[PDB]
């Protein structure tokens, strides 16, 4: 449903997201020599991978299916706490430090440019032996070039072992970040045009929008942070001084991500003030016009009021004058 | 308020409420094998349970009735600065150690919609042996999924000891924060329409009292991750490496209430700057409207008025659509 | 009053008070089976009880005169520039731990409702021996329930020694910041409806007012936070796990009044943006009474003017209903 | 200016703007006797280097570098300290080598009225039984210093060097008392012409106090580290002995700090209350202008329709009066 | 010239970059006795300077060309993740400490004056050996001075070994900030002019500007300053005591910068509140003006008009004089 799932054990598993369509497993099994690949909709079949000598990156998208989610959780000896931990998509990023396994919970966000919108979806990663674990709502991901590597044999991949797998996913993932805040700042440069130039009732939508958008990534970007620096400064089952330079190297992109965030928020916020000194001003102007027409023809629609001549039309053009030739001191 | 109790001295039992209505004890003692549970009023026949070898859940209902915690808390030993914090309800939560017990205390919320306005409970709890003794303010709590699982044997509760008890009861006042969460989502939403479209003086009424609102309930939550965060960290008669885990899942909640407030807090902050902004705004249309008007009618007011004949009808009609087709440049 | 007193030597008792009025000694002198106690202006016979084996208060009112200061300074040992600390009466709240005396300096408010104003005074207490002696400004203080309890034997005042009888001098000091917090909450109540209601020029006065006081407050109660928290977490003459969980319910109290400041910030710092909005919404409707006013008898007071008939007058009226029937799709 | 760019660490450049005067002073004291010259020539203090008794070296205009250098190599004083000393856009800081202590510090000054605020620049150098002073204009604080070694006040004469330093210290610091009183002062004055005399000049002050309050919290922040630093440390600062003395300018120091961030918080508000006094002089402004507009408009209309008597002035007082006793229900 | 270089292997070099028209390799080789100094753009004749036992500042001038930058990485053993930092341009400034080699990353600021505009250079710096390896992105840089210095034999450069040539490469580009500010103080001078007195269109635009470049400042120069926190308490190949105090004079100016931007921040974050202050005001006068011309003008036409003689002219200037003699009281 949504934030509420009360009154239930600790250990029960319920999807609480909104993907519901499809569901697939995918395996990858990998090593210096070769590598084998596969999807089945069948679970019993990946189980067996959990005793590989060799690296495999098992990925269950559509964890609608709590069954399954449930049947790789016990095989792999996972505590029903962390289970119910994937099942659950409303959550801090995290991670949890398990006797033989790490557990990390991450979120992957969809901007829609002009339905000034964003969705995300919640990854979860488990390592543990050779194997990387990894659960999605639904088909599309973010770790399509990490295939290409395994598969035609790039980088460094092949030859290291399943925690350089863990990050080399967690890698793909904290990149994407990037795309996504190319196009918020786009939104920024267009809204900062809008507010001192095209003033108007949607565009004080649009920024209240923003600003809320803002904070929703705010909300996950400072915990990923966390994340990152947890992985990095600590390290059980990671290859120590082999696989650290390289959540080092995430981790300086979470600080640079951060970073930038702060920064959209701090310009945002003053965005407001600009539109509200943009239209503060528009009335200035309405004002003066209004007054100088006011302040010559009040005077001058009096004094041919008073009757009851073209000595009155004199003088009704040296006050007229002197009018105009004060507004030459201000206006 | 009642916020001053003043010149008396450390000991004394005054409660400082306000609910003087009702009054229950109600045991509930368990253990794998078989459960008994019931109601009274008289207080003498609880006290036999603090020696129990198995679990125990006492919850004492209408602590107006200071006499009934003074006895229970003689009997169990509990310190009379413990009673005193127990029976006084403006107070930070917080959790205390003592040689055999451990002090809790917590707050429960009611957010009534519509008449948007926020009340809370204060709910204190003493682990002690196989004891978890509950006091409460009135009727009503949120503790009745819990009843359910030592009643119809659900989940492992039967089979854990008081420890896992203390979790159990202080999971579920964690959980309720989620629903009064998801409430003043909702005021929230409602309130971002008004501001940039119902403009109005009850509209600027609403939003201060929701500020307030989030600020009392920031005021309680924060210390309520700490309170959280002690109990993860720390741990004295918690069955160790068997609760820890337990605690943990509601400290990670906790995190999430705490993190979900800044965000309210964050939004509406800005909410009045956008009403002010919506405000400012239309002005702008009633001066413009003045001033088309005004600097129209101004002029051909005047030159009819120098008179104290078709060309003069003419001049006027010319002068005034070179006005019109004028403010087709801006307006 | 007063705040410079520059260029003098590190020793020099000066009072830069205000309160040259009153003088008084009081003394209180205590054991579990009787008790003295009496009034003086003769300072040479409270000296002897420096030496008693029971408990004492001796209580310093009137402390513009620096004489009696320094001699009951001199004669129980205090160091120079700690009689100056309590003669000058500008400056943070404090503790500090000497060898054989324990010295604290705390504020006492007042807050006179409706002239919306708050004064202090300073009080300075020293902990020694079996002695705590007191320092004042002016006659009039919290601290008579205190002396009830003295005199009539209630509570365990009676019983416990001199450290006892500080805690319980500071805890009355403490509890009345209570009183002061719940006559400010009522300014903020009141001010919250001026605000939004009966908006004003004296209005404003009063908030700028209210936040000042707000302010002065804060400097005070987070350091007497601090006086607090050193006292519990320390302890060397305060007879230990005896007393220390009655310096631990101040310390409490303490947290829970910075809180409650804290609250009061933040709620009266929104308050100008509520009167703002207010007035910026108000203004729209003087606006356009105005304009209603001004755009019906604009074009009226010209026909009528283009004059220098009932088919006029019939125009006129025609005109000025498609007019009142506009501002029925709006105003 | 603060620019002094591509020069090697150990230039000894004066980045100042006081060149006129110069002068060098001693004062040389023990518990008998004291003995104080002026001079120009520094070969003539240099011996100083090596007394048994306390002196006060204190050179007063540093852009005299070719001094600076030959005191600084004489008592082997480090070129990089030596640089900072001539340097004078800096944060006051302490730094603790081998044989010496060096600090730098502020000395302010405030010119009421012309409300603006420049700064000194005082270093010192505790090394041996010498405080060398380094100023950059004739004009200090330290004159009740001089007196109290003349005229042998207080315990200064009975005390070594390091009691000195603190003296001069203890000086300085509390001159930003005075400093203090004179911006409480424009304050007060401020929150007068924002509620009641609103202007154009009235807005630069604000702007104008609330610079000089940045630049002064940005000096003493610092100085309260700097004398934190002396005081929990201690090398060659006879220890239990002056330590006391230390730390009771520490104490200043955070009062200082204190009442600075009053100034900010106090301030800050300060243009909304402005903003508020005007936003609402508007609205009395529009209230007066929309009554005289509302019942001349209507009148100056019938009076026009012509083209009856005291029957169209009765009606036009009975419109008059039917508007004043409309503004008896709002204005 | 992006920041997505997404799904790309850990080791990949790319210029993210935009400079891509020079190209220049620069040598400096020096001892106290002699110094040898050469341009090339063949690559393979900087590679032996790796086993100098002598200073070397190799400084590769346009890193577009990745094929350099692997070469002489390879060659002196520097990890493939360093490499890909050297040529992505858009990152934290950082020190990251190595078996062999200290790596650092640095900004070099330009600031355009008058078309208010700022852009900036990475420079990269590996201290390895008697190495400092220098990476630009383009031709011009702040380190001339340096050159001159070795050069011709000025300061202590040349006695000191390659660790003090990275700190005076550190000095050199930190002092550079300090133009810069010079620079920017002018701008907010300046813009502090225009928003109290040239109230305009653009003028609003500048300011947020100028908050911008701050923030972009700002986001550089505080890691900036951990840089050279980091180089000051840490030190492996940085001869110790020795070169230390130098790095600590960096981190000194490091932090006087990072004050001084804080102190831009607040400053400028007010100046919009000052334009609006400014231009609500000139509102406030526009509205006097034209209520005072129309509460005179308003009843005078209109007894004027009640017509269908010296007396009623009378009485239209004791109500005329009535009027600002009222005005006398306000205005
Ligand atoms: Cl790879
Ligand atoms: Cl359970
Ligand atoms: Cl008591
Ligand atoms: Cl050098
Ligand atoms: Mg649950
Ligand atoms: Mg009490
Ligand atoms: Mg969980
Ligand atoms: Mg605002
Ligand atoms: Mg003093
Ligand atoms: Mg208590
Ligand atoms: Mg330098
Ligand atoms: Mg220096
Ligand atoms: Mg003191
Ligand atoms: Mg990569
Ligand atoms: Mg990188």
């Amino acid at each position: 449903r949504l934030s509420a799932k009360k009154g239930l054990p600790p250990g029960t598993l319920v999807y609480t997201g909104k993907y519901r369509e499809d569901f697939e497993i995918e395996v990858m099994n990998y090593s210096i020599e070769e590598f084998r690949e596969f999807k089945t909709t069948d679970v019993e079949s990946v189980l067996p991978f959990r005793d590989s000598s060799t690296p495999t990156w098992i990925n269950i998208t559509g964890i609608h299916r709590t069954d399954v989610v449930q049947r790789v959780g016990e095989f792999f000896g996972i505590h029903p706490l962390v289970l119910e931990d994937i099942l659950n998509v409303h959550q801090r990023p995290k991670v949890e430090f398990f006797e033989n396994y790490v557990f990390i919970v991450l979120k992957m966000f969809t901007y829609d440019k002009n339905l000034h919108e964003l969705e995300s979806e919640q990854v979860s990663l488990i390592l543990t032996k050779n194997c990387v674990l990894m659960f999605q709502e639904k088909i599309g991901d973010v770790f399509d070039p990490v295939r290409e590597r395994i598969r035609y044999n790039r980088g460094i991949i092949r030859k290291k072992r399943a925690d350089y797998l863990l990050y080399s996913l967690i890698d793909a993932l904290v990149d994407d970040y990037f795309v996504l805040l190319e196009k918020i700042d786009d939104e920024i440069d267009v809204l900062e045009e809008e507010v001192l130039e095209r003033p108007e009732k949607e565009t004080v939508q649009r920024t209240h929008q923003l600003k809320r958008n803002l904070v929703e990534l705010r909300k996950t970007i400072w915990p990923l942070r966390e994340v990152l620096s947890s992985l990095y400064r600590d390290v059980p089952p990671l290859i120590e001084k082999e696989t650290v330079p390289y959540f080092r190297d995430v981790y300086d992109h979470t600080i640079q991500i951060a970073d930038t965030v702060e920064t959209f928020r701090d310009i945002v916020s003053g965005l407001l003030d600009v539109y509200l000194s943009s239209v503060s001003n528009k009335t200035n102007e309405v004002m003066k016009v209004l007054t100088i027409i006011a302040t010559i023809f009040m005077p001058l629609t009096f004094i041919a009021g008073i009757y009851g001549y073209p000595v009155v039309l004199a003088v009704m053009g040296v006050i007229a004058v002197i009018m105009v030739v004060y507004f030459k001191k201000k206006k």
